[PDB]
This record gives structure tokens, sequence and C-alpha cells, in this order.
């Protein structure tokens, strides 16, 4: 089905790709070496589904940080859009503005659906381990309770 799968290792080009984040900050996925990263993709800022998803992760954020994990959300919206969405919702973790669709294509989350050409992000989340391998991959994500399922999966690995 997809070209980024559990067991795959992020390559050097992807690990060093510059990420534009909310707050006008920048990071690369390599900054998360030796920690777990939850990288969650959502279709569009400021929708009922993506604000619920954000809020569910935001509530759990201390529990993730307590076991050496953190969260980054991703859509192709602008930094300006992300900052308005972070502020309105009170998100404490960052959002990647993937405005060149590089992470979206890398993680193979761009899909073609129904209405009614819609090409856009299929809601998807990856749990990336401390050596940059895909440990879990959820595709066609259903929003409610997803952030807690993710947390519990990470806890289940932590034993």
């Amino acid at each position: 089905g997809s070209h980024m799968n559990i067991g795959d290792t992020l390559n050097h080009s992807l690990l060093n790709h510059p990420l534009m984040l909310s707050g006008s900050t920048c990071k690369t996925l390599s900054d998360y070496t030796n920690q777990w990263l939850v990288l969650y993709f959502y279709p569009k800022d400021n929708t009922p589904g993506s604000s619920t998803e954000g809020l569910e992760f935001n509530l759990l954020l201390p529990q993730f940080e307590q076991i050496n994990a953190t969260v980054l959300g991703v859509s192709r919206d602008s930094v300006k859009s992300h900052d308005s969405f972070c502020a309105k919702q009170g998100f404490t973790f960052p959002l990647v503005s993937d405005s060149d669709a590089i992470l979206c294509k890398a993680f193979d989350v761009i899909k073609e659906k129904t209405m009614y050409q819609v090409i856009g992000i299929e809601r998807s989340t990856f749990l990336i381990g401390p050596t940059h391998r895909i440990v879990e991959a959820w595709r066609q994500v259903k929003v409610p309770g997803h952030a807690e399922e993710v947390l519990n999966k990470l806890k289940a690995h932590a034993e």
C-alpha cells in the first residue's frame, strides 16, 4: 500500500531536511535522536477533527515527555496559519509547516479520495524510535481517542 512502513529507517536526506515550525523555528528529524517522536499528520489547520486531535495530544503531552517522547503535528499549512491555530487552541507542542509537501511525500500520506480532484493528507501518525526507525504506523486515523491509543502503544513498548 505505502512506502514508509514499520521497520524502515529514515534516510540521511530526510533526517537532515529542514523543518519550518510554528513560532518561526526550525528543526530537523535528526534533532530527535535518542528520543521517541510521535509525528502526526492531519489534513488542514482549524477543522473540528484536527483541533480535536491536537487537543488530545496536548492534554497527554506531559505523559509522553515523561517517557522520553515528544509530539510534532504536520500539515502543509503555512507557519502563519499554524501560529493562529496554536494560539487559538493553546497547543504546547510544535506544528510543522510542510508547505513543500516534503515530509508528506516522504511518509507517503498524500492520497486521492472522493468529493464529489481532492489530493491531500490522509490522516496518519508514526511512532519513530530513538535510532530513527518506524516502530508504529497508523493510517486512515480516526480522531477520537487516537492520541491516547498512541500513548498506550508507546507505554506497551516501554513494557
